[PDB]
């Protein structure tokens, strides 16, 4: 797919997602929420959406990823919503790996009001 | 698919999930976990499951979604498990958008005890 | 698929994921992150990855699952990264159900540097 920016990395065939980098240094105190920018935009292929999910290295540090749904039509820059849910302060270096992007299939249903049994 | 209730909204073709609304007003103090009700039930199509995932607007407020797996056979009402992982108190208005439902494909494997190399 | 270990349970046709058990007793104080071991390894089918996601029973207790992406090529033992984001202490008994594994499809794209409109 078409992407702009260098905040996203090519992956191998055997990996599920693309590593996303932090565009600038970020400090987070316990309980702080900050939207970390990546500087990348992309054109998800028709019929698919992107899921931002955490990496074990940052997660093991007590950092979590919130939200995480990239809609196919989105063209803005991708941002990773991170929170320090640990009890110690953390600094994420610039261009550090903070999350992963996984491309998944779309399923559109019509909503039918009825009675589910 | 068949649904009952008005706590879920039709989406566009370009969106990955359906917005879920809160059935009643909810207050959450830092560190509090509450199962927010939506009032909706649904009949997921055979071969698929539903994933409840967070929205960037509430997530940016320090709210996270836990659990999140709707099994195809479930017919009960859908509930969103939310926690205030931020350091400030939050109130979710009635019928406010709190999460998103995404329909994904099922893959059933048989478990073979063996030796993975 | 081929698995080794008894920390993972067969599921029904109607369930989305396989329950994962804790290999040993674990205590977690508010705000503590610990990688809970399961003792299971597996050979994900080619073309798929595994997603570790939370269960409503533990999630309703204020426990969250971080990270969660099993790459198809991984052969090591599966570990569940858990954090107590609640305000009370928790003990997870040995062989207790702590998470769920869901198998999802892989989508590999080539990264094309361009200009997204
Ligand atoms: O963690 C996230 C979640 C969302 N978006 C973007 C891309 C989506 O298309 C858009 C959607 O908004 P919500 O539906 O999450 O509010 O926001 C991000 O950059 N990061
Ligand atoms: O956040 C959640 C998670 C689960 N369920 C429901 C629908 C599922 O079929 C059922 C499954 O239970 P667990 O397997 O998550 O314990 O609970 C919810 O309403 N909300
Ligand atoms: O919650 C998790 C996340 C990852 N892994 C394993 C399997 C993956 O193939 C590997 C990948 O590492 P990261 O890409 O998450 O850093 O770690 C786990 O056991 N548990
Ligand atoms: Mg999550
Ligand atoms: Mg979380």
């Amino acid at each position: 797919m078409i992407i702009e920016g260098d905040g996203i990395l090519d992956k191998r065939s055997e990996d599920a997602g693309y590593d996303l980098l932090a565009a600038k240094e970020i400090h987070l105190l316990p309980g702080e929420v900050k939207v970390i920018p990546t500087g990348v935009k992309l054109m998800l292929p028709k019929g698919y959406w992107g899921l931002i999910i955490g990496k074990s290295s940052i997660g093991s540090k007590g950092l979590d990823v919130l939200g995480g749904v990239i809609d196919e039509g989105y063209r803005g820059e991708i941002g990773v919503i991170m929170i320090n849910v640990s009890r110690k302060s953390i600094t994420l270096m610039e261009r550090q790996k903070i999350a992963q992007l996984i491309i998944l299939p779309c399923k559109h249903e019509v909503l039918e009001q009825g009675k589910v049994v």
